[PDB]
């Protein structure tokens, strides 16, 4: 009395090298399939961009994603193995595909599926910080680091995803919630801290309903910042808001993270401070004694020039520049 049917029937056109296409995930900007590279035999992930040239905004974002992926060459940062288009000429150019190493899962699902002891947590945070140090050395800020953006394979190797293209705010720095200061690289550090805390205790550290509730939950732990920090804020609304907050003392992280080693508590105390200038950088965090047991952790990477991304272009010009990028691979 019933019949089965596939309802989403999207069509892919990929190089003959990649065999065994299998869906993995979807997204607003593209869909991902697993495949096997016939040459090396390695497992790869192929992302088909979702209508990249339906609008000038989508085209700009696809071009920036492509250039960011081409620029980064680090083991803890997702990179490009290949880029291709099935279209034969520029006038027919409508779809292009990105090829990346295949990661079995992301840290978000892993936190609910797997036991994460001290050693695996240490290694994962270690890889996060190395990838972040590489990204920051290139002058790029992730700005939206979360467990879903951290891919992990079977070897506990980690890669950062969706960087520079800026669930939503439990891992956002306080300067991102209120937009009260110019963003620095250390915003990503805050995210790591949150993630690391959630890795240790198994509970979201700062889980708020609305934005102001997020800041309430944050300052319950960090305490109110000194008035001097409030006077250096750029936003006037945030300044007036922080003025009228009742005084709150800093809570001891050992009481918060009851099942954390002293070194973990120390590193987290240096990561989760309200003033971004007082936060350790990725390199300083990597030098913490918490990572002493791991092999030593500057990257020589060219500064990323975003001027080419900000050139005002028509859709035809976006298609031509993206086509050149695709063919230049």
């Amino acid at each position: 009395g019933f019949y089965r049917q596939e309802v989403t029937k999207t069509a892919w056109e990929v190089r003959a090298v990649y065999r065994d296409l299998r869906p993995v995930g979807s997204g607003a900007y593209g869909a991902v399939c697993s495949a096997v590279d016939g040459r090396t035999g390695a497992k790869v992930a192929i992302k088909k961009l979702y209508r990249p040239f339906q609008s000038e905004l989508f085209a700009k974002r696809a071009y920036r994603e492509l250039r960011l992926l081409k620029h980064m060459r680090h083991e803890n940062v997702i990179g490009l193995l290949d880029v291709f288009t099935p279209d034969e000429t520029l006038d027919d150019f409508t779809d292009f595909y990105l090829v990346m190493p295949f990661m079995g899962t992301d840290l978000g699902k892993l936190m609910k599926h797997e036991k994460l002891g001290e050693d695996r947590i240490q290694f994962l945070v270690y890889q996060m910080l190395k990838g972040l140090r590489y990204i920051h050395a290139a002058g790029i800020i992730h700005r939206d680091l979360k467990p879903g953006n951290l891919a992990v394979n079977e070897d506990c190797e980690l890669k950062i995803l969706d960087f520079g293209l800026a669930v939503t705010r439990w891992y956002r720095a306080p300067e991102v919630i209120l937009n009260w200061m110019r963003y620095t690289q250390t915003v990503d550090i805050w995210s790591v801290g949150c993630i690391m805390a959630e890795m240790i205790t198994g509970k979201t550290l700062f889980k708020g309903s609305d934005h102001l509730d997020q800041l309430k939950e944050i300052m319950k732990v960090t305490g109110t910042p000194p008035a001097e920090f409030v006077q250096r804020l750029q936003s006037d609304e945030a300044k007036n808001y922080m003025k009228g907050l009742p005084e709150l003392e800093k809570k001891d992280f050992a009481s918060i993270l009851t099942n954390a080693s002293p070194l973990a508590v120390n590193l987290l105390e240096k990561m989760l401070v309200l003033d971004a200038e007082q936060r350790v950088t990725a390199g300083e965090a990597l030098a913490h004694p918490y990572f002493e047991s791991l092999h030593d952790t500057e990257p020589q990477v060219q500064k990323y020039d975003d001027s080419f991304d900000d050139v005002d272009r028509t859709l035809d010009e976006w298609k031509r520049v993206t086509y050149k990028e695709v063919l230049s691979f």
